Parts: structure tokens; sequence; C-alpha cells
């Protein structure tokens, strides 16, 4: 299988390049970063692309890829409904082309979101603390926001988090994501971390995920790269490839 | 519903007394502690008993209760397979009597055991750190041991935790519970806490439960007290009620 | 020693009442809550008062107390420079009257602030996560804000926390306290908790303090109540009574 | 300054090689791993050596180095009183040779040991949880053991940790280090982590250090490499350099 990487010089992208290069069943056929022509892709007869670039360019790369029938495994963040729709649109005229977009490729993260969904209804309180390296441009993380969305949707019909806050400094209570507070920590020394906190009378549940290293994202990505053509169209999240094995 | 409490003066037992006393749909009909006659139960027309006493006396109280058709919600620890056995044969002669024994009545704890079951097969490593107040007689906790049992059974067919330990002080690596290391911390200021740690390449998943207070055990207990007669015979665990596992 | 309590029916105040009542060397001589006359104090010949009330009334109570020469141990939050000054003022015409105001009376909290002061200069990043029960009116806590102040002052002359945040939801990055981000979590089941996070290349230092119970504030308070008259005037913080024994 | 590295191919050693190579004021003059002659050191005019090898070979390398007047910055673990002894008598015959041995070169770790020293006397309980990658041969870590030693010495004259344990699985309570329990976790995905837990009535203090990456040990090592000759003879610990203790 001929695999190309968009964002090859990036913190994550370079890690994927080594991963592909080292995979016995994959041929690294393209290494693009900022300012490299996309035809390098079509030129090396790339079959699938791993994209870890930027919210400002991903839709550009996606149109090209789908246009040329190249499958895409996308980790780049910032996707929205309209974006998904756009993708969803684009892919309609391009059947047999698969695009997989995951807010996080680490298994612990995927499991965390799963568990949070399950625990949400049993508690009175839920907040999300997210912790990342100081080079991350967006806060809160997409993973954190998506996790707040899931908790909120799972608690439909229940009252809101109890909060007697009457005076506070702006921002102390974090960002409101569908009524779930989300706090973003940007600290040197960190990579990617998230804590989901549930509380009720006299007890709390914490689901914590820690990416100590960017290699943590490779198994998930390569798993997707390999079974990409199984589900043609648009897949979101890794869950579909996991709640099997 | 007439509810009696065994271990009424205990750290947990007294909390249950207040809880029952305050429940609008329950009548506190008995308060027994060490040295109180069991007939105080039968004497007050008790229908259900909450037992938070001691491993050395629970079987004694259980025989009496079943004998007199009183239902039992038991939180007292130290139950074993053989123990689970006597209570059954005791009930067969007293069908229509229900006994519920739960290693933990806090919801977060029950959910933690559920999640650990689900995550076990996705990681190379699993260890359990358990933390309790310095008055706890047994280590590791029953909750921790049961959680190690579940993780082990969920990983049947997979290799053991990788460990290159070649020299160590005795005990440094914790207790072996079905091949899952369990560490017991006994510290002033704590109540009841447990951490489940899963690890694989470059990432870890931690499910942490904290009982900051003994009130955390009341909802679970009262839930069981109320639906006790829904299942005649023995019920081990709170799972069946929480409609999950 | 005749001790009176302001805020006697409060979450913390009631705990202090039991504490005083149980102290063999203290006489509980007054129990005031909202709507009780202050002369109850002067009426019972109170010598020292413990105040755990509200930012809106503390200055009122303080004027009376100082006016009548009653010493005050104040845990109520929301004090400011002008307030301190005001107190500082007031106390000038009232020598031999001592007032002790502490942002936190738990020893671990006092130690945490001490340690943070010491570690601040060794790291590139510092953030503060504070976690409290959902009845707390103010965010961030006074302890958290004071801790951010100390870290900032200890890092004078060093560059700011590195942060590449370019897009973010409002509040995701917390409150800015002297350039130190502070995040406030309000969750059911919690009492009073704080985490100080320091980060540099490939490592982090976390100093975590947990008040699992409001009794945690009693030793500190009673220590202050007893040695109150040692330092006449205004003392802030418990440190002066600790960096001895 | 001509710097050589012993254990150049090791997890940590290779990281030091890159660090030296990249330092503008240091010349990488030697790269030895298992089976490389020590004369490669003397051969390249090496002035200082960084040793991250193995307890079984460090004394061998130390004799050679001191013998030839090469300074040594040693991170390799397993040093003991008797060991500390040979190196001294070796140096007496080679004054002007400096040897620095540190159980940990990460700053957060050094600070953690400092703080634990300070907090020890204020609590009733102290335990140490240490967490490392599954390739570590020794448990508990030297850092953890040294930290338990310090806490114990700081609590001389005080009673022991209160523990009502009466029945337990072997090892559940950890290793005894001078009466301080130490627990060693070996988990995939981890690098080097330690938690110090102090507890007293209703509260706990936790000092947590996390090395998410082996780069975390470079600043400390290079700092020592550079000022090595400031102190002829033996220096145990990084404390003397950090101007603290
Ligand atoms: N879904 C997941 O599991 C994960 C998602 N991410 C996300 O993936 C992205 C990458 O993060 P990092 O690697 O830390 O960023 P980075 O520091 O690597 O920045 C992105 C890289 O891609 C390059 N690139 C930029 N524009 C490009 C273009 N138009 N075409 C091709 N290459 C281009 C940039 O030059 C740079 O090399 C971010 O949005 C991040 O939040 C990161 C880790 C995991
Ligand atoms: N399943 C769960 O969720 C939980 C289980 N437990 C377990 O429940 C038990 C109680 O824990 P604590 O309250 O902390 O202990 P405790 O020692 O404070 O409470 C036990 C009390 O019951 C009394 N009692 C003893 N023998 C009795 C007898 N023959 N008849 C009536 N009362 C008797 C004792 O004098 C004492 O008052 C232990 O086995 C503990 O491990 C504790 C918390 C939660
Ligand atoms: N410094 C420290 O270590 C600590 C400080 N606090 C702070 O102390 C205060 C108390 O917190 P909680 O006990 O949770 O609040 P709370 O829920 O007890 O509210 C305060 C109580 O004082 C009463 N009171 C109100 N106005 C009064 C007045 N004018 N005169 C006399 N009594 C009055 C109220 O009726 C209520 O009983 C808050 O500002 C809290 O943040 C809380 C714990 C520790
Ligand atoms: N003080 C500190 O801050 C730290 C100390 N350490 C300790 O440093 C040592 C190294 O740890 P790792 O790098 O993880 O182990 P490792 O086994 O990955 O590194 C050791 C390496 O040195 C090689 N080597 C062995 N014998 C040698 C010899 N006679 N001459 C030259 N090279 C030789 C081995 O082949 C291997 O390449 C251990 O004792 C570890 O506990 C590790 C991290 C930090
Ligand atoms: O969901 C996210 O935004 C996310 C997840 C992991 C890592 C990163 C990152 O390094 O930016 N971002
Ligand atoms: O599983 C247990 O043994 C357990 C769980 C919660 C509390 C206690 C306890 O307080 O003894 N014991
Ligand atoms: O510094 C604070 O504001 C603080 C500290 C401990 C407890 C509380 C509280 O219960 O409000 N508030
Ligand atoms: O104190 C120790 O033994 C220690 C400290 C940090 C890392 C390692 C290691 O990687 O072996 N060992």
């Amino acid at each position: 299988m001929r695999v190309g990487v968009l964002g090859a010089k990036g913190k994550v992208g370079t890690t994927m390049v080594r991963a592909v290069a080292a995979a016995d069943d994959l041929t690294l056929s393209a290494e693009l970063d900022a300012g490299d022509p996309l035809s390098l892709l079509t030129d090396g007869n790339t079959e699938v692309v791993i994209d870890f670039t930027h919210p400002d360019v991903v839709m550009g790369n996606l149109e090209f890829l789908i246009d040329n029938g190249i499958h895409a495994v996308v980790g780049t963040t910032g996707f929205t409904a309209e974006r998904f729709q756009q993708v969803e649109s684009w892919l309609v005229a391009k059947p047999n082309t698969s695009v997989l977009i995951a807010p996080n490729f680490a298994i612990g993260a995927v499991l965390s979101m799963h568990f949070a969904k399950q625990a949400a209804r049993f508690f009175d309180s839920a907040e999300v603390i997210e912790l990342h390296h100081p080079h991350k441009a967006d806060a809160p993380s997409g993973t954190a926001a998506r996790t707040a969305k899931l908790i909120a949707e799972a608690r439909k019909g229940l009252p809101p988090n109890p909060d007697a806050t009457s005076t506070s400094l702006p921002g102390a209570r974090g960002a409101d994501v569908d009524g779930i507070p989300v706090h973003a920590v940007r600290l040197a020394g960190l990579v990617a971390h998230q804590e989901v906190l549930f509380g009720t009378e006299g007890e709390t549940l914490t689901i914590r995920h820690d990416s100590l290293d960017r290699t943590s994202f490779v198994p998930g990505v390569l798993l997707a790269v390999r079974r990409i053509a199984e589900r043609p169209g648009l897949t979101v999240g890794l869950e579909p490839l996991l709640d099997l094995h």
C-alpha cells in the first residue's frame, strides 16, 4: 500500500513518516510539508494519505485527495458540521473513496470518551480539564470539546451542574461547552493529556488519559490506514474500527 | 419499610442510621452494634437489614436473618466463594428471602470496575493502587482485589504484564492478585480511593475513584434496600440494579 | 480563654463551634450567625472571635471587634489591600488587639504555597488548578489567587509562560492572575482542593493539596486562637506560627 | 571542554550524546557502550565523562576515570555507602579529580526531595509511590528509596505511620524503607514518575514529579558537567549546585 504524509515535517507528521517508513506492509510514497506540490502525491501513485497539518489547509488538501480518489486518514483538528458536510458533500460525487477523520488516534483517548458517555448520567457534576504542550494553537482541544459534547448529550433531560458561583474573575470557570465546563492547560513538558471529572455526594470518578509521547498516535493511525477502504465514505472517530477487536 | 442496621455505631453504620432515619419511606426499626441481641431485629418487626459490621460476625448475622426471613443488604467485606455458598444453601430453605452483598456501594466504584473490564484487553500493563484511611483492617481492599480479578479474567489468553524487575525489596512490587499487582496505601486523611492504571506504548489510561466521604455509600445502599425483594435469593454486586455490569 | 464564633451555623462555622466546645482549654462563649446581635459577644465577655462568615459582613464585624478590643482569627475570604489597610488603619488606634487573617488554615495549603514559592524559578511554566464544592461563591479561590501572586513575584525578571494559543473558546485558558493562569473547578463531592503545576523540558512538578474534610481547618484555627495575643496587630497567613515548630 | 559518554547506546545515554553533540561549548570526544575500550576516553583527550550505564560496571569505569584524572558525572544507580567509600579513597590519591553522583538529574525530582524533607514533620503519615517504564531492573527506584530515607530522618523522634493492618496479601503494603512504605509501579508508556503522600486528619499533601521524557535529565547533567571542577573530590547529589538542599 502506497502511503503519503501531509505535514511531514510537523511534530506529529514526522513521527508518522518514520512509522510508515518502518512498516513492512506500507510504502512511503510521498512526504509533503508546507510549500510542496500536491501532485507529488499523484506523482508517486499514492493510494492513501495521512494528514496532520493545519485547520487552514486541511479542506484544501481534502478536495484534492477526494478529487483524485486518494483515501485520507485525517488527524488535523478544527473540523465542523459544515466542514463535515462539505466533506460529506464532496465525497458524494466520489464513491469508493474513503475519508477517516478522528479527533484523537490514541486508544486511551477513544476509550475515555466511551467511558465518559457511560458515566455521565450517574453524576451530578461533570467538568473537563485538558492539558497540552505550549505550542498548541487551539484551546480547548478538539478531543476535550467533543468529550464535553458527549457528556452533555448523554445527560439530556437532567439538570445542569450545580454551581453557586456569585463572584469570579473572568475565565476562572473555564469555557462553556454545551454546559460542561472545559479548562485548558498549556504547559512546557506536556504532550497531550485529559481528565474527565464526575462528582456526586461524597465521591468522584476521574478518567485520565495521558499521551506521554506522540508515538501513542501511530497504532491508531496505521490501523485506520490499513482498513481505510473497508468503510467507503466518511468515518469519524476510531470507535468503528475498535468495537470489533 | 422497616429497616434495621447492624454495626450502628460504626464509621459507616452510623451514617446509614442517619440516612434511614431521614428517609421518608423508611422506618428505622433497629440499631444493633456489638453486644446487642439480634432479637431486637425480630422484636421490632424489621423487614430488611443493612449490615456494615465485621468479617468475623457477618456470617453469624446472616444465618439469623435468613433464618427469620429478614432481607439483607450487606456491605461488610471478606466474603469468599465458600461463604457465598452457605448463604445460598441457607436461602434455598428460605426462598423469598433476598440477600445483596456488594464489595462497594459507591457508584463511581461500580462504574470503575465496569470500565476496567472494558479497557483491560487494550493494554499491555494493568496495576491497581488502592488508598484508604489508617483504620482499615484488610489490605488490599475487597474492591481492589475484585477489580484485579476482573482485569485478569478479561485478559485471559493474553501475555502477562511485562516486568524486567531483577532485584527488589520485598513488597515493593505489591500483592499479586491473579497476576495483577495491587498496592495498598493507608494514610491519615483518606477515606476510600482507588486508581486503575493501564499502560501501553507511549500512553496510559487511569480510572480513579474517590470517596471523599462515607455518605457516598448511602444512595447505593438505599437503592438496594428499596428494591431488595425484586430478586429472591442471593445477589452479589450492585451491577444487577444499576442495569449494567 | 473565652472564644466566640461568627458564622456559627455555616458549613465551616459549625465545625469550629464543635471544635471550641470540645477544647478543654477554651470556653465557647458566643455563637452568632446572620441576625444575631454582636453584643452577644461583649455580653459573654468574649476574648477572641473566630470569623467564618462572608466578604460582605466581615469588615462590619471587624470594626466592632477591634473597637471592643476582642481579638479576631479570620478565615472569611475576599480581603484586599484597601481592606487590609482599613484593618491596618483601625488596628492602629487599637493597640494590644490582634487580628489574624489567613487565606487558608489547612497546613498542607500553607505548605503548598511555601513550596510553590521555592519551585517557581526553576520552571518555564506554572499554572494553578483549584477544585471546590459547588456552593462556593467566589472563583478563583483566595488561596489559588494568592498562590498565583506568589509564583509571579518569585519569577520576577523571568519571561512569561510560553503559550502558542492562537484560537480558543473564551475562558478555556482560565483566569489571568498576574500572568499565571488559574482554573476553577466547581464539582459536587469536593470540599477544597488545589494543584500547582510546574513544567519544563520533559518533566513536571505538581504540588497537590486536598481538604477531604472541613475538620482539616481546625488545628490551624485553634493554633491561631491560642497564640493570637503573641503578635498584636495584623498577621496574614499561618506561616508565622509554623516556621518555628 | 572534552566530554565523553559511557552508555552511549542506552535509553538515557544516547540522549546525552545528542545533548553534548549539540552543546556549543562542549566537544563530544568519546562514545563508549558495552564492549568499547576505555582507552577511547584517554585516547580522545576526554576531560569529563557522563556515565549512564549499569550498577555492575560503574565502579569499574569509576576506578579507571579517577585513575586517569578524568572527572565523572554519574547518573547510573545502585551506589551504596561502601561504594561511596571506594571512590573517595580513590580520589584522595588523585585530588583535583571531581566525581558527581546524583540519584536523579531532573530538577523537579531534586525539588521534590527537598520539599518532602520540609513537610515530613507536619504529618502523621508518609508513603512513596514510584512509577517507571517496564525496562527498569531495580525496584524501588533509587530516587524513591533516597526520598524515603530523607522523610524517615526528618521524622526522627516522632511515632511511626499509624497502620491497623491485620491481614494482608504479601507485598500489598509495599517495601519498607526505614519505616516508610514504598510502592513500585512498572507500566508500559511511563518514563519516570514519583508521588510523595503525606496525610494527617482530614487532609493530604502530594508532591508529584513526572519525567515525561528523558530530555528532562539533560539540563541537570550538563549543569554538572560544566561546573564539575568547582568541587574536587566527591559530590553526591545535585543539591550543592542548585544552591539549596
Ligand atoms: N487526531 C489526533 O490524534 C491528533 C491530532 N493532532 C492535531 O494535528 C495537527 C498537527 O499538530 P502538530 O504536529 O503538533 O503541529 P506542527 O507543529 O507539526 O504543525 C503542522 C505541520 O504541518 C505543516 N504543513 C502546514 N501547512 C501544510 C500544508 N498546507 N500542506 C502540507 N503540510 C503543511 C507545517 O509546516 C508543520 O510541519 C494539529 O491540528 C494538532 O492539534 C495532533 C496529535 C494527534
Ligand atoms: N461495601 C462497601 O461499600 C463498604 C464496606 N465497608 C466494610 O464494612 C465494614 C465496616 O466498616 P467501618 O464502618 O469502617 O468499620 P467500624 O469498625 O467502624 O464499624 C463496625 C461496627 O459494627 C460493630 N459491630 C461489631 N460486631 C457487631 C455485631 N456482632 N453485631 C452488630 N454490630 C457489630 C462494631 O462495634 C463497630 O461499631 C468493614 O467490613 C468495611 O470493610 C466499609 C465501607 C464501604
Ligand atoms: N481561610 C480558610 O481556611 C477557609 C476559608 N473559608 C471561607 O470562609 C467562608 C465560609 O465558608 P462556608 O462555611 O462554606 O460558608 P457558609 O455556607 O457557612 O456561609 C456562611 C455562614 O455564616 C453566616 N453569616 C452570614 N452573615 C453573617 C453575619 N453578618 N454575621 C454572622 N454570621 C453570618 C451565614 O448565615 C452562614 O451560616 C467563605 O468566605 C469561605 O470561602 C472556608 C474554609 C476555610
Ligand atoms: N540519575 C538519574 O537521573 C538517572 C539514572 N538512570 C540510571 O542510569 C542507568 C541507565 O538507564 P538506561 O539508559 O535506561 O539503561 P540502558 O540499559 O538503556 O542503558 C545502558 C547502556 O550502557 C551500555 N553499557 C553497558 N555496560 C557498559 C560498559 N561497561 N561501558 C560502556 N557502556 C556500557 C549498555 O549496553 C546500554 O547501552 C541505570 O542505572 C538507570 O537506573 C536512568 C535515568 C536517570
Ligand atoms: O484534540 C486535540 O486538539 C488534540 C489531541 C491530541 C494532541 C493535540 C495536539 O498536540 O495539538 N491536539
Ligand atoms: O473494598 C473494600 O474492602 C472497601 C471499600 C470501601 C471502603 C472500605 C473500608 O472503609 O474498609 N473497604
Ligand atoms: O481560599 C478559599 O477561597 C477557600 C479555601 C478553602 C475552602 C474554601 C471554601 O470552602 O469556600 N475557600
Ligand atoms: O532513582 C532511580 O533509580 C531512577 C530515576 C529515574 C529514572 C530511572 C530509570 O530510568 O532507571 N531510575
